[PDB]
This record gives C-alpha cells, sequence and structure tokens, in this order.
C-alpha cells in the first residue's frame, strides 16, 4: 500500500498531540507530555486508496537544528496547527512555513493550515483572517476540534490529497 509521511507542527499547546491521538487512537487526550515527540501510524482508506498514514507529532524545544532538519525533511506534507484562542500560535505559523520551505528546498510543499480548539468559546483569531492567510499561501484551511472530532479526518485527509497533487 501507499505510505504518506505527515508532520504536525505548531506552537506548544495548540493540540498537535491531541489531533494525532484522535486521528490514530480515536480518543481525546486531556493532557499529553509536551516532551513526547514520536510517529504514530494507521491504515485508512482515502478516496478508495488503502494507505498508511505515518504521522510525526513534533515536541520538545522550539529550536533550529541540522539534526531536526534531517528527520523533518522526510515529511511529504505538513499540518501547520494554531489554536483559535491563541493569537501568538497563529502569528508563529509564518516561522513554520518559512522553515518548511528551507528544509524541503522548495516554494511548493504540501501543507494544510489547521485552526484547532473550534469547540472553545472566546476565540481570538477570526476564521476569515485565517482563510485570508491560507488563500495568500495557496493552501487549504480547516477548523478542527481534537475534542469533538470536528474536521480531524478532513485536516489529515486533505493533506494526503495535497501530497497526491504534488506527486501528480
Ligand atoms: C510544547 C512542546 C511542543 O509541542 N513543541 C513543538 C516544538 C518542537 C518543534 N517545534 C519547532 N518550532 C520551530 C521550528 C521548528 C523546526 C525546526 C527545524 O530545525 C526544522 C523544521 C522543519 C519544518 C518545520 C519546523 C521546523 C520546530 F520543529 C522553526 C521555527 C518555528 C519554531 C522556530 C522559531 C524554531 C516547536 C515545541
Ligand atoms: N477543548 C479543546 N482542548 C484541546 C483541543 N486540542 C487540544 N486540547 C487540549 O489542549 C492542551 C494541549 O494539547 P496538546 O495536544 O498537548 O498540544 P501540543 O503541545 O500541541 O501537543 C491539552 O490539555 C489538550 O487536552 C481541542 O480541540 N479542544
Ligand atoms: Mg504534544
Amino acid at each position: 500500500m501507499t505510505e504518506y509521511k505527515l508532520v504536525v507542527v505548531g506552537a506548544c499547546g495548540v493540540g498537535k498531540s491531541a489531533l494525532t491521538i484522535q486521528l490514530i487512537q480515536n480518543h481525546f487526550v486531556d493532557e499529553y507530555d509536551p516532551t513526547i515527540e514520536d510517529s504514530y501510524r494507521k491504515q485508512v482508506v482515502i478516496d478508495g486508496e488503502t494507505c498508511l498514514l505515518d504521522i510525526l507529532d513534533t515536541a520538545g524545544q522550539e529550536e533550529y537544528s541540522a539534526m531536526r532538519d534531517q528527520y523533518m525533511r522526510t515529511g511529504e506534507g505538513f499540518l501547520c496547527v494554531f489554536a483559535i484562542n491563541n493569537t501568538k500560535s497563529f502569528e508563529d505559523i509564518h516561522h513554520y512555513r518559512e522553515q518548511i520551505k528551507r528544509v524541503k528546498d522548495s516554494e511548493d510543499v504540501p501543507m494544510v493550515l489547521v485552526g484547532n480548539k473550534a469547540d472553545l468559546p472566546s476565540r481570538t483569531v477570526d476564521t476569515k483572517q485565517a482563510q485570508d492567510l491560507a488563500r495568500s499561501y495557496g493552501i487549504p484551511f480547516i477548523e478542527t476540534s481534537a475534542k469533538t472530532r470536528q474536521g480531524v479526518d478532513d485536516a489529515f485527509y486533505t493533506l494526503v490529497r495535497e501530497i497526491r497533487k504534488h506527486k501528480e
């Protein structure tokens, strides 16, 4: 079967681990150690294709390193996650997109913008502002809740479809 290597990136606390564990293990984690960086795998069917999702949930220190560049470079697509109630996490996205372009040495890398925690009140990032950003990047934007499951499959499956488009 076809393997898709996905990498989940974004600020501490946006829900990278919760999104990954909801997709792979079908449950919402109320807490997940922010030092646990690992890959999680699941066989799924997307548009009739049986495939293996190989998802790297990034964690540890906010730092640049050749060591990290080496394994991040293996990613075929990037899920760029911010939390809709954390303006700083939205502002951070630019730094992730720029480093993805650097490590992949390309202006054309499969990417999806994800606004997580859609279930929470008191949002600080307007959906239309995130939609405008995604339009400016030429990538899809999906609002998700790792808690309720809203948009979770759509976010990961859309990234798989972006990877297929790049492979042509
Ligand atoms: C609370 C812990 C947690 O969940 N964290 C996510 C993070 C670990 C990794 N992550 C991170 N932050 C940034 C950058 C990268 C990054 C670094 C590389 O060397 C290579 C690549 C390649 C693609 C995407 C991202 C990277 C990173 F993994 C780069 C800039 C954005 C910040 C940055 C300012 C260092 C944070 C802690
Ligand atoms: N209400 C709500 N809480 C969430 C959601 N996603 C993550 N969380 C919570 O936010 C915190 C940070 O999530 P985590 O997955 O550890 O974020 P990470 O640091 O990006 O891996 C945890 O307490 C999660 O339970 C969500 O969609 N909705
Ligand atoms: Mg985590």
